């Protein structure tokens, strides 16, 4: 198979009339379908259930954006039988044929990208550019994994020769496993976690987050139209601690690919370590969890650049990103100038229904709102509230861009993942202390430094212990292929998505010798 | 760093009078040194204790080969401080500097190889060639990992460039981890599991098997002479279920590299999945556990070639190998002619003290002996005893080569790892049925087919589900670099030793972007 | 598939007492087996006929080395059905599977090499070293083509990518073809012409030379033991102008791979260009035909080195090589000193039955003998006879080493391939005239220059118009891999044996585009 060198899908800015018109048309088409019901997808067919999942517009939660079927234990069992039955022949597909299937799904997705972005707007309250970058990342994952998979094709392993013998080592896929996905990148991450394992010959049961069941269904419409054989990808919307826990714990689940909270990640990794009755393997579990990400700014930085970058990182998608800057660590000389600039910028951010393309839309659910508001109550005790900190008017879950200052490094709001538009500002003496404070959390996902001092940047390269570090730019929006993505410590297992290494996680190796 | 391309260390066969002379002298000197005491090795110094580990000669268990110090909790804590402290600066060595240190350790081990072989003969009851293969394999691990580590050096990761930015991804070592090793390859596997992680910048606390603590101290004598900095490598002989479990479960242990019984490996892997109080990472655990390894023979095979490889595979080191043929699966037309040839060869095998270079020495301990004899009694009620089945006269732990035939595929002796000189012969109709029976165990480590039929060989290549498969040759003795070693299913986590992939298991990845 | 890098099979010289012992035993056993009957081999089974081919010992033609079955039209038809049917599934084998089958065939031939050399000594009158070179060359073809075939595997072709599309180009084998081989290298060339096409997925009907049918059956014994599927390779000893022509002209024959006389090669190539009734393709035909090969010597040469290489080149296997020096072109200052040295060396050559390991055995048949003696009589009227020119006493076909001097460049004996121990010496003024005379024949196979002058060597490199040119060494004995073998002009189609290019001749290319 020969295709163009990988390039990232362009993220639509909507600066042109044509792009704005195209988005308006998609928003309209999407909302005209708010009444749709999407069944489960099992063994190549849409299969409905008696019970259902309801999906709301977090910008107007009296508005239903759609409903899906609801998978319980029996549907989980049916998905298993279908996935294992498919694995038997899907594993034997030439790699070029599997890679071509992915390339088809990418092209189908690329043709439906405005519709997908409009679904993200309405279903999870992403503004226009956030939605665009989510869909573009999903496309990138498919394009990138299609190509990367060929690097593993029969027989890919470099071995030492031996006289009188052929020694052949090669990779094979593991089997059927479960993908359990978050609501916050419910096209991109949902899509990458599924197609990476599938590309190399594994089969997948995908469990979308409750808050994003509708857009996950539309991803499966693309999978179905691309023509994945029956049982290869299966769609099981349902309750995480029910159907998800059942599959994680199952003796016939071979691997688990998880992105989500640390709380859940810890349970999953623990259950994966256990031999379920009748299980005949050591389960592989990949769990990519949260962060408490910091940006450091020292007195040498471009303060305007820093402030813009901080505001993008802290408040993009209302701070509901594992990559979000939730801590701003400022050296003595950077403290006032950067903080004043951050407050000026952030106080100008608009908040409202996502479809109007505000700076911030709503947080995703009533539960998210309750959790973010509780952390704001905690923070009022721990630091100084200087901006926002309030629910805004309307039914939608609108929360103001929030800033706490004089936050002690060990405060709960300086330690725990709030996952909303809440920035904790920490004042430190110098760069060494800034690094100490950055490293001193259980987490290690993203981090940023604004500085013109080469020695500070190169020092951070070696000692700011996060899996994704950025200098003099935002810390969010890791691009497939460019910035392998994944963290250290309690940010997860360092499965680097959008990287050649990712596929190896879903392969095992056989070594066959023939003595002639 | 530029060295000669890797070549495997030649395995001495003691055919030349020169080799015999060298080996006699080495055995004499080791025997003359019986009763010697070896302390722990922690933070670069030999540290003694009040309690001791006693190492007996399984050929004459009245004889004390030597004793070691004994690590409990306090020594585990001292070793942990020493390893983490060492790690801080060891991780920053250039890869070339670390690789040269491995190369120096290999040159030193090679200079001491007759003495280390002699030590294995006396301590674990290896005959001369089995001892020579073990030491040569340990040399090979060091030479191989020294070179393979350079493939991962700063910055090794292939990324997509982005306008206006440098994007640099690179590998870093994990931290301090524990290595827990078996008695059956106490030089090769003990060395490989240590120097792999250490090559790429990790530090290691090493826990040798109770039955092989003396040869483990001698490997540490080599490390100490080579000049590994204080803390990089630590030697903690002790009780597996005491000090070993303590480290496996410790919040400050970063990874666990384990080779041994499935029973223990299940416990380690389960414990590794738990977050111990105060732990700040997801533990990595590699467990390579046993097998129930079969050789298939069909009627097209060279029956003399088969009989010979079966005997070598079944009985080499007394069947005490994770790779040993413990099942012989014979199609109907192969049954009589192969079984006859196997019985004729096996009844001529000599059994006696290892220093005499017999075909078989003793099993390793009174507990191994008890267990093997017990399985023999079980086997007597499951299949037909046609050879051996007896303890031999003498104080050493000598068990005659044993064959059961007409064994049911689901018999305990056809399913459970006996780890002794006990072969179970299974009669099947055809190659298709041969393959079903071969695959139908909890394990997936090694396998073999003797056949001249290309379609049967190529069928097995695709469907004989073992990590290490061999055609028309023995199924033991996988060579570093040539045959990446590791299994499927409950034979472990498929960490492939002596392959480039192995070292990636002890690294994590950082992605650092600078926007200019 | 990973094997050791290619190395040429060492050519036995029988200097060691061990080699002499092995060769004496092998000759004794072949001699003891005289009169054995070998059937055809078709669709994987040995198939006898009523008629037979008789194979005589040219050293004692009263002795029947053996007999074979004889293929006419019906057997050609059965072989065609078998080859096309085999082709349907053989073309779909992974390249690695087909290459391993070649490797197994090479290991088997190597194990039988003394017996095959012994068979050549008796059947075609090779002395021991000539027989050893022939078998070693056949081993080399298999080893070489097994590896070279992997360079062409799915999808091998380098193409330009295109937006929105996968473009995949790859090679497929042609079909079933006929191989028609000479008697003079009945192991090497017979094997190479067969296993080349077969390696990459073609099937072959093989027609050995009448004088070498016994050693051809023995090569087929090797194929059959190796396990080539029924139909992939078929053995049809028979009359070239009967069954050979029948296949060349058949509408269902896809390609023809031919080595032999120019006269036959002209007919084959002419017939291949015709569309037989109902034929659905343009036939491919490779014809490698004879030479009139010269060595040039100038006055700068080492005259002893030259005399020695000339004698080896002219007289090795009785001058019965397409590569043999049949012309010695001497500049004026080289004329006397080289001719004297050549005459002195050649008059010491021993001639006798091949089993005695003489310098020269007999020519291959009564017809070869008639033809060579007839050319000798022609030569007597064209140049000056200065050595030999006689039949020797005895029943075997023994002809003395023969030299003619002052031969006109346009003499029949200086133009036409005699294929016997007959050297024509031509006297020229200078290196320029040496080159004109060298180029002025219908042929362009092998050539040689002895000279120390760099400008003459480098001039010849550019302008001595032969496919295989050699400086300061013999011009026979081209090694697989080292010296791609094949000529220019009426020495054939320049299908270069033992080179990567050879296999491309038996493949065609498909280009498949998917627009996503
Ligand atoms: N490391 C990363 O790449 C990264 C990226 C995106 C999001 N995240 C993290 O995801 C979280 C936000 O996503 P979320 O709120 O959907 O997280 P979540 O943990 O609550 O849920 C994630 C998924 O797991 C399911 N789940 C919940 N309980 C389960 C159980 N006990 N067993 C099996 N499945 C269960 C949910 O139904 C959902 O599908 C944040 O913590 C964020 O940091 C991390
Ligand atoms: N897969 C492989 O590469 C491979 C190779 C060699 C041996 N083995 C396996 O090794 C086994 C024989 O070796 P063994 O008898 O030493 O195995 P074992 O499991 O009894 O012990 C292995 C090591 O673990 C330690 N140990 C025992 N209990 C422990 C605990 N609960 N926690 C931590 N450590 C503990 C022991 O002290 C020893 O050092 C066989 O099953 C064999 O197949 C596997
Ligand atoms: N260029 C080379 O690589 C090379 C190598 C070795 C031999 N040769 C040539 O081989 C010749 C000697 O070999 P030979 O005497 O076996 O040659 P030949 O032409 O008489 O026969 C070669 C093969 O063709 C068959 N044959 C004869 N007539 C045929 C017909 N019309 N149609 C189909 N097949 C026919 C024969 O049975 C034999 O199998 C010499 O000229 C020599 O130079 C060339
Ligand atoms: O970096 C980001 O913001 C997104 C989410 C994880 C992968 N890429
Ligand atoms: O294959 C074998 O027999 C040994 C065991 C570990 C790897 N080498
Ligand atoms: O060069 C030679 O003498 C032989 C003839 C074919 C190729 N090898
Ligand atoms: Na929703
Ligand atoms: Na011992
Ligand atoms: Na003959």
């Amino acid at each position: 198979m020969t295709v163009e060198p990988f390039r990232n899908e362009p993220i639509e800015t909507f600066q042109t009339e044509e792009a704005r018109r195209a988005m308006r048309e998609a928003l309209r088409r999407v909302r005209e379908e708010f009444g749709r019901h999407y069944p489960l997808y099992i063994g190549g067919e849409w299969v409905d259930t008696k019970e259902r999942m309801v999906s709301l517009n977090p910008s107007a939660p009296s508005e239903v954006v759609g409903t899906t079927a609801k998978a319980g234990k029996a549907e989980a069992e049916a998905a298993l039988e279908a996935a294992w039955k498919a694995f038997k022949t899907w594993k034997d597909w030439p790699q070029e044929d599997r890679s071509r299937l992915l390339l088809k799904a990418a092209a189908l997705m690329r043709r439906r990208k405005r519709e997908l972005e409009a679904t993200l707007v309405y279903e999870v309250g992403k503004n226009w550019v956030e939605a665009s970058a989510d869909v573009a990342e999903a496309i990138d994952f498919i394009e990138y994994y299609a190509r990367a998979a060929l690097r593993y094709r029969y027989p890919a392993v470099e071995v030492v020769p031996y006289p009188g013998e052929d020694n052949e080592s090669f990779y094979v896929p593991l089997g059927a496993g479960v993908v359990i996905a978050p609501w916050n990148f419910p096209v991109a991450i949902f899509t990458g976690m599924i197609v990476g394992p599938v590309a190399v010959g594994n089969t997948v049961i995908a469990k979308p987050a409750e808050d994003a069941v509708v857009v996950g269904a539309k991803v499966f419409e693309i999978f179905h139209e691309a023509g994945f054989p029956p049982g290869v990808v299966n769609f099981l919307p349902g309750v995480g601690e029910e159907v998800g826990a059942y599959l994680v714990e199952h003796p016939r689940i071979r691997f688990i690919n998880f992105t989500g909270s640390l709380e859940v990640g810890l349970k999953i990794y623990e259950a994966a370590g256990r031999l379920a009755p009748g299980q005949t393997w050591f389960k592989r579990a990949y769990v990519e969890t949260g962060g408490k990400d910091a940006i450091i700014v020292d007195e040498t930085a471009d303060f305007d650049l820093a402030a813009e970058g901080v505001v993008v990182s802290a408040y993009g998608f209302q701070g509901q990103k594992c990559s979000a800057a939730s801590r701003l660590i400022l050296t003595q000389g950077a403290y006032e100038p950067v903080l004043e600039r951050v407050l000026k910028r952030a106080e100008r951010l608009s908040v409202g229904p996502a479809e109007e393309n505000p700076d911030l839309g709503p947080v995703v659910s009533a539960e998210q709102e309750r959790k973010v508001l509780s952390y704001i109550e905690i923070g009022k005790n721990e630091g100084q509230l200087v901006l926002g900190g309030k629910r805004l008017e309307g039914e939608g879950y609108f929360i103001a861009p929030t800033v706490f200052t004089e936050v002690p490094p060990k405060a709960r709001i300086a330690q725990e993942e709030i996952f909303g538009p809440v920035l904790s500002v920490i004042r430190v003496k110098d760069f060494a202390e800034a690094l100490e404070v950055a490293n001193d959390t259980p987490y290690g996902l993203t981090g940023g430094v604004y500085s013109r001092k080469r020695e500070h940047l190169e020092w951070a390269r070696r000692e700011f212990h996060v899996g994704n570090l950025y200098f003099n730019r935002k810390i969010t929006g890791a691009l497939v292929g460019v910035q392998p993505f994944g963290g250290f410590k309690l940010s997860g297992t360092n499965a680097k998505t959008g990287a050649l290494d990712y596929l190896r996680l879903f392969l095992e190796m056989k070594a066959v010798a023939e003595r002639f």
